[PDB]
């Protein structure tokens, strides 16, 4: 999977993976 923050405020922090 890739890491690009799937549940963040914007989408550039990356606090998790699976999307
Ligand atoms: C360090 C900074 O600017 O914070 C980045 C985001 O706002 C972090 O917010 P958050 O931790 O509530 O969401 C997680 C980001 N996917």
């Amino acid at each position: 999977c890739r890491q690009x923050c799937s549940f963040g405020p914007f989408x550039f922090v990356c606090d998790g993976n699976x999307k």
